[PDB]
């Protein structure tokens, strides 16, 4: 089972994660791998080697937050690193659905792809719902003068200040609860890698909590966004005969009333026995014209093709 080791940053001094964070970021995805890279790999290496590349200090550290721990004659690492964007991050690692523990934590399967879709933009107060790692939150620390993610995932919350001390950032931070319960005042930027995909109406687990937390989402986004401000979401969204998705969304949104501008960008798409319709997409609301506008956007295909786009 994957998705239940204990991960404790308040363990570790703010300077010696953040000297970890910058080992990562020297050796996690290079050519030449080093005892510290074979570790966030997966592979079990011997502690005089890691202690040599990180010092005494730092693999004391990897085991007090939990990000290593030692089998005997090896450590090695529950998690998975990963560098992108400018930022280091561990996750899970990438495993089938029937292994993963009731606090598996998203191993980063769409983000790097999302904070390519991300607008470039800046302001005051970010949210970061369902921060799992925190991977978006950190990429949005350069520009907003604060960050706040939320996820009702206590590890995932753990996880999330971890990878905050280990890029050094100040302006980041993280609470545990139930979506907006934890998230005070407004917010000129809200993103949310939601938890949907096949599951339909019906919750099953926090990575699949079904459409209720999308309805969630959007009925108080209003309440939660300074005026002007971004919305940005990924989600699985099914169309029923009759019944789309759009419409439900503009209800929930109160899209009119508000004079919100809202454009879903649809990527993936799969007919449904019906005749209706399952999509993968890419939600916005930005200043604009009000209504909602629907386009087709191949961007998984463009991604595989080259993420540079
Ligand atoms: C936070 N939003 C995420 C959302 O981005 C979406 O992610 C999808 C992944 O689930 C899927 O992974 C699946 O295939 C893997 C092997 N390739 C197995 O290892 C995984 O266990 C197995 N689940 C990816 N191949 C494609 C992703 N689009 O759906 C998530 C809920 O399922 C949801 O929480
Ligand atoms: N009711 C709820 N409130 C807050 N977060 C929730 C929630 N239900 C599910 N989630 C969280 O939503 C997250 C989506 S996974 C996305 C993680 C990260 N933002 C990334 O892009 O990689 C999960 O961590 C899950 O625990
Ligand atoms: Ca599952």
């Amino acid at each position: 089972i994957v998705g239940g080791s204990t991960i404790q940053p308040e363990r570790v001094d703010a300077a010696a994660l953040r000297q970890l964070g910058d080992a990562m970021r020297k050796v996690v995805g290079s050519a030449d791998p080093t005892p510290l890279a074979d570790l966030l790999s997966g592979t079990p290496v011997d502690p005089d080697e890691l202690t040599r590349e990180v010092g005494a200090d730092g693999r004391q550290a990897l085991l007090d937050s939990g990000m290593a721990v030692d089998d005997g004659t090896t450590f090695s690492s529950p998690l998975r690193g990963h560098q992108l964007h400018g930022v280091v991050v561990l996750s899970d690692p990438d495993v089938e659905e029937e292994v993963q523990h009731r606090w598996y934590v998203d191993p980063l399967w769409e983000a790097d792809l999302l904070i390519r879709l991300m607008l470039r933009r800046g302001g005051a107060r970010a949210l970061d719902m369902g921060c799992g790692s925190g991977v978006l939150s950190l990429v949005l620390a350069d520009r907003y003068e604060s960050v706040l993610g939320v996820d009702v995932n206590p590890r995932a919350v753990a996880l999330s200040r971890l990878n905050a001390a280990l890029n050094g950032l100040t302006n980041v931070t993280f609470r545990e609860g139930d979506m907006f319960e934890p998230a005070e005042g407004r917010f000129s930027r809200i993103v949310f890698n939601s938890p949907t995909n096949e599951e339909g109406n019906e919750f099953v687990d926090l990575l699949e909590a079904g459409e209720p937390i999308l309805e969630t989402f959007f009925r108080n986004v209003p309440r939660k966004l300074e005026s002007g401000g971004i919305v940005e979401v990924n989600l699985a969204m099914n169309d029923y005969p009759g019944d789309p998705f759009r419409e439900r969304l503009a209800d929930w949104l109160g899209l009119t009333e508000n004079g919100l501008r809202v454009q879903i960008f649809t990527s993936q798409r799969r007919a449904t026995e019906s005749g209706g319709e399952w999509k993968r997409g890419w939600l916005v609301v930005a200043p604009g014209p009000v209504g909602l506008t629907e386009v087709e956007w191949p961007y998984h295909d463009r991604y595989r093709r080259d993420p540079d786009a």
